[PDB]
């Protein structure tokens, strides 16, 4: 698929069996979803952005499914207003910025 | 160009006569720069992110060329710690993400 980006490249991803909504984001180096339960082991961690850093739940090999492609990666849990698909996940899809 | 995502989709950007490196954010709705001294009237404004809202200055119809290709729109300009172009430049040098 090619989106454009006057809008939001907003998707829609299954994970732990539910469907969700999340930003396709370049400019995010991980996978960040708001709170939900995830697969138990997990490690802390912590993610800077503009304005300041939150704390975060690590889980890894987790799979989940971006538009109809899977990927499995490391996904971070924690208090972010909108779920964010980042670049580990990005590349696994082979998704591409082009112009 | 086809800019694959294994490292963060940098470019080099060329604004008031200065060179900078700027990250290709899909994420991000506008564009927002570090500090810097830019053409005159600007407009109070606030952004948010994760971890914490700033206060930015809104500077109209400004020129920016990103990876060669000229675009002119509204920058912000802040306390960020990276230089972002937004969606709103990303739609004027017809960028799209593809997977
Ligand atoms: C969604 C987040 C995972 C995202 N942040 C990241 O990818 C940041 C750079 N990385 C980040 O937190 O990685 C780990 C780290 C941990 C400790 C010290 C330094 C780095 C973010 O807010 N990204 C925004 C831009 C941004 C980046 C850095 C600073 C301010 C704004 C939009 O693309
Ligand atoms: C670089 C910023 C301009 C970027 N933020 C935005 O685009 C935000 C949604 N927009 C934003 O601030 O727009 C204006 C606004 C003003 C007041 C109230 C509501 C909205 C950002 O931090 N983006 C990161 C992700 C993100 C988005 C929302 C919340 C947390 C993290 C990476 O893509």
């Amino acid at each position: 698929p090619q989106i454009t980006l006057w809008k939001r490249p907003l998707v829609t991803i299954k994970i732990g069996g539910q469907l969700k909504e999340a930003l396709l984001d370049t400019g995010a180096d991980d996978t960040v979803l708001e709170e939900m339960n995830l697969p138990g082991r997990w490690k802390p961690k912590m993610i800077g952005g503009i304005g300041g850093f939150i704390k975060v739940r690590q889980y890894d090999q987790i799979l989940i499914e971006i538009c109809g492609h899977k990927a499995i990666g490391t996904v971070l849990v924690g208090p972010t207003p909108v779920n964010i698909i980042g670049r580990n996940l990005l590349t696994q899809i082979g998704c591409t910025l082009n112009f």
